[PDB]
Formats: structure tokens, sequence, C-alpha cells
């Protein structure tokens, strides 16, 4: 199926590259000689699973309390024919009550927005409801593969959620919390 | 399917973001004070297609006469929460008796890669005859986006291939001579 493709595909050429090697990326960070006068970046990558499929490029167009911090130190690697890709990674501050609550590396479930575009071109044959299936299927497959994965070594945490005022800084805030 | 969500992945996440800024990347680099002693880089994203999904990291572990000469300028965008993501191109000179013969940005189908680590994997429940029949239906569903699509206006070629010796160098000047 579409979503179970593209689980599979998110795994294989995205988290299985660059999870394993997050941890002293962070480290770099929390160590470097312009970071100390601030709050440590958590560890783990938080992935945003909207079921909605509501992907905005901006994470300050979906709260104003996700503020850009700063990119980590880059990642490269020889893939399919390109020498040195790189694989970027964005840190956010997060606001409660006008102030900084919490530090981490922070974005989207990039499949999601692709789903979403999918439905969007009639050439696909996907429906608004085939989308809302395949987006909790890609969800499913996702925690599935990562529950008997080697490389989610506490790693990384998945953030679905659904909206109905909703904030988004809150739902991030209550899973860097939980650690 | 499998293929279905992926043709449509690699197209809405990379192909129509890359391809309609690649003329002025190759233009920036054909002009660069560095270049003008050699061969100008062809137009067009030239995209290895293997049947049966080998995809090596490096282009040289194919073909000798596939030796890597430099990276175009890089692409960044904003994508899914990743402040300027990166999109980068790789440029190959081809070789025929030993002396260079054309010059162009080539890379694999990054997806065929994953269908084959996919088959691999016991819980993708995938096997070696789904990633046979997936990868012709990746080309074929490839092959009919870009023929109705606005951001193929001539900036790239596919080049799908079958394995029986086989000279992948061959194949690619093959296709350069065509224009
Ligand atoms: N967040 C993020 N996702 C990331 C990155 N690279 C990947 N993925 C994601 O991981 C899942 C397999 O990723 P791959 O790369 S096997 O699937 C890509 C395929 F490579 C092609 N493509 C995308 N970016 C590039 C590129 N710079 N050079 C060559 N091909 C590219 O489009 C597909 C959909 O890509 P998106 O971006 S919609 O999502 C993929 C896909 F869902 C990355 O750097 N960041």
């Amino acid at each position: 199926n579409v979503a179970h493709g593209l689980a599979w595909s998110y795994y294989i050429g995205y988290l299985r590259l660059i999870l394993p090697e997050l941890q002293a990326r962070i480290r770099t960070y929390n160590q470097h000689y312009n970071n100390l006068l601030r709050g440590a970046v958590s560890q783990r990558l938080y992935i945003l699973l909207p079921l909605d499929c509501g992907v905005p490029d901006n994470l300050s167009m979906a709260d104003p309390n996700i503020r850009f911090l700063d990119k980590l130190p880059q990642q490269t690697a020889d893939r399919a024919g390109i020498k040195d890709r790189v694989y970027s990674n964005s840190i956010y501050e997060l606001l409660e009550n006008g102030q900084r609550a919490g530090t981490c590396v922070l974005e989207y479930a990039t499949p999601l927005q692709t789903l979403f575009a999918m439905s969007q071109y009639s050439q696909a044959g996907f429906s608004r409801e085939d989308r809302l299936e395949q987006a909790k299927l890609f969800c499913q497959t996702l925690e599935d593969i990562l529950a008997d994965a080697p490389e989610s070594q506490n790693n990384c945490r998945l953030i679905a959620y659904q909206e109905p005022s909703f904030s988004l800084s809150q739902e991030v805030l209550r899973h860097l919390r939980q650690e």
C-alpha cells in the first residue's frame, strides 16, 4: 500500500541513517562555546505527526510559541550517486506563558505532506478518505517498525495529533516533560 | 500500492522542487571562472533506473568510466519544519576508450534503493518477486507523471536498464548523444 511503502522509506532512507548519529550532533551543539548560556537542547528527534496531513513548511505558521533557534551541525553521506548528500535538523524553543519552557530538535514527518499533495493531484487517483486512511496507517507502520528497531535506542519521539483551540507547543512540551 | 506512493513522493518531494531550478544551477556552474577549460555540463538530470534495484552509493562502483567531477551549487528550501534543507547534485565525466566523451548531472532514483532494502527486511512482508514487480511499476508511474508534467520542460531524462558484459557509461552516453 501507499502508507506501507512510505513508512518503510522514511525509516530506511532517513531515520535509520540519522538516529544513530543524532546524540553526538546534539552533544556537539550543547558543548559548543556559544550555547552554554542557554538551556540544553533535549535529546531525541521529535517528529510531528498531524493525522489531517496539515504540514506547513514553517513551524511558526502552526504556533507562535514555537520559535526557530538554530541548526544542528550537518550530517553528510554518499547517497545513490550523490556525493556528500546533506541531512539537516532544526532546534526550536518552546514557550509557556511567553517564557522559554523547552528546547528540542523538532520537525514534521515529510511523507505526511506528500500524502496531502497526492490527494490534490487528480492523476494520483487518491481521495481525501484515502488520505485520512493512509495517514493513520503510516503512523501505525512507523510505530511498529521503531518498536523492534535497534536505531531507536531512545533516539526519537512520535507525536501524533488531531485538530478540532489547540496548542502544538503544549502537545510537544507534554512529550518533552514525560522524560 | 508501494510503487505508486513512492513514484508520487519522488515527484512531489524532489523532482518538482529541483527540476525548475536545475537549468540555472548548471548555467552558474558552466559560467563559473573555473570550468571554462572543460567541456560544458549538459542540461537535464539523468536518473538511473536499474530494474534489479541494484543501487550502489558510489557511481564508480557500477562502472570505472564514470568519474566524479564536482558538485553543482546547492539548492535550499524551508521543508516541513526544516529551515534551509539542502538539495545537492553531482556532475560526472563519461569515458569512451579512456577519454572524456560526456559531462552530466547523474544519480540513481533513491526509492529504487528503498525497494531493495525493503525486500531484505522480514517485517516489511515484501518479496524479491514483489521487488521486481514494484520496480517496473515505479518506473512506469514516474514516466506517466512526467508525461503530463509542467516541471519536465526537457529538464530530466529517465534511463531504465537490465543487467544480463554491460556498460553503464555507454547506456548514459547513448542518452546524452540523443540530444
Ligand atoms: N526530514 C527529512 N526527510 C528526508 C530527508 N531525506 C529523505 N527524507 C525522507 O525519508 C524518506 C526516504 O527518503 P528518500 O531520499 S529514499 O526518499 C526521497 C527520495 F530521496 C527523493 N529525494 C528527496 N530528497 C532528495 C535529495 N536531496 N536527493 C535525492 N533524492 C531526494 O524524494 C523522496 C521523498 O523525499 P521526502 O523529502 S518527501 O521524504 C523522504 C522519504 F519520506 C531529509 O534530509 N530530511
